[PDB]
């Protein structure tokens, strides 16, 4: 099972947390509840994921935080360092706007690419006890 309060899929425990952070201080926070940005690596987590942020009003721009990053030019799943294979960029996605857009946030309910320290709201997960 998963703590009062978070949202189950099968082995993993979801909660969408309100409260806007950078990237780095969203993961830490995930990282203090036993947990880590949320990693949808196939299309069932996403689903849930994207319900999850209709539930909370994060349907729209800006949406959480997600727990991949650009580093050295490649994106990566932060937990484990492995490069994406299940994929879901929204169209024109990742545009790198700016030339740094290096964090990996729902926009509309598809993945984008933003800069790092945008105050967004974020998606944890955790095992399943
Ligand atoms: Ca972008």
């Amino acid at each position: 099972g998963c703590p009062d309060g978070w949202t189950q899929f099968l082995d993993l425990c979801y909660i969408y947390q309100s409260a806007k952070a950078s990237w780095a201080s969203a993961q830490s926070s995930c990282q203090a509840l036993g947990g880590i940005l949320a990693e949808p690596d196939t299309a069932c987590e996403n689903e849930v994921l994207i319900h999850m942020c209709k539930e909370n009003g994060d349907a729209g721009s800006f949406g959480p935080w997600l727990g991949g990053q650009k580093v050295g030019g490649a994106w990566q799943w932060s937990s484990s360092g492995a490069a994406f294979d299940y994929l879901r960029w929204g169209p024109n996605e990742p545009n790198n706007s700016g030339g740094n857009e290096d964090c990996l946030h729902y926009n509309w309910l598809s993945w984008n690419d933003l800069r790092c320290h945008y105050q967004a709201s974020y998606l944890c997960q955790r095992a399943a006890e």
